[PDB]
């Protein structure tokens, strides 16, 4: 692996989002791995639909919860790969409740056929997205409303709660560290980012690490 990743340097990340009142992390995540991987096929960076998910995808629970595998499953088994574009399913659960579902004619902003499952291991997870781009995973994020920068060296890392995306690391620096893209706006953390100490699991980070495929 090289010593440091980021994908956003890369131009292979979009604007960070915000998911409103709806506890829709899961979404949020595996589009956002998605979009990503769409432009790394060699298409254009394009916003994605979570709506989508959070409306569509009946197998996962919408704003009351769900995970980023289940959703990689239900686009490939039940959407025909199909992911609409933001654009043509716009967000609106944003105040809290999510609309119902209904299907002519949007737009498909992308098409994956299958996922991927990444081992429990930072140094392995590290070296997929090394070669990959961004890594939909799960993590304890109870220690993170009080984050306002910096690098988390002490996260509570005992449930996993939330979704969200490694985007790169940096094992160059005196503390290494995973760089994570959240949705709860630019206005939460280093713009949007949090920044966590990598090689000690923190907030369970290793634990649930998945991606999308574009085939
Ligand atoms: C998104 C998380 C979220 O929105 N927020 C926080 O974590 C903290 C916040 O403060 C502002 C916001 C509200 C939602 C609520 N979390 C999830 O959807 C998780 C995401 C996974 C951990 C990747 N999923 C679940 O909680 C999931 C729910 C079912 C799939 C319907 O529950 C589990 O994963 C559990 C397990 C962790 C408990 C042992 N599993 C047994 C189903
Ligand atoms: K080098
Ligand atoms: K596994
Ligand atoms: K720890
Ligand atoms: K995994």
């Amino acid at each position: 692996a090289p010593a440091a990743v980021d994908w956003r340097a890369r131009g292979a990340v979009t604007a960070v989002k915000d998911q409103g009142q709806c506890g829709s992390c899961w979404a949020f995540s595996a589009i956002g791995n998605v979009e990503c991987q769409w432009f790394l096929a060699g298409h254009p960076l394009t916003n994605l639909s979570e709506q989508m998910l959070v409306s569509c995808d009946k197998t996962d629970s919408g704003c009351s919860g769900g995970l980023m595998n289940n959703a990689f499953e239900w686009i490939v088994q039940e959407n025909n790969g199909a992911v609409y574009t933001e654009d043509s399913y716009p967000y609106a659960s944003g105040e809290g409740i999510s609309p119902p579902c209904t299907t002519s004619g949007h737009t498909v902003g992308a098409t994956i056929t299958g996922h991927v499952e990444l081992p429990q291991d930072e140094a392995q997870i590290a070296a997929w997205l090394a070669v990959n781009g961004p890594v939909a995973v799960a993590v304890d994020a109870s220690s993170w409303m009080t984050y306002t920068g910096g690098v988390m060296t002490s996260c509570v890392s005992e449930q996993l709660d939330h979704g969200v995306l490694l985007v790169g690391y940096n094992d160059s620096a005196a503390v290494p560290y995973w760089i994570i893209k959240n949705s709860w706006t630019t206005q939460w953390g280093e713009e949007g980012y949090i920044r966590i100490a990598k090689g000690s699991n923190q907030c369970l980070v290793k634990e649930e690490a998945s991606s999308a495929v574009v085939g």
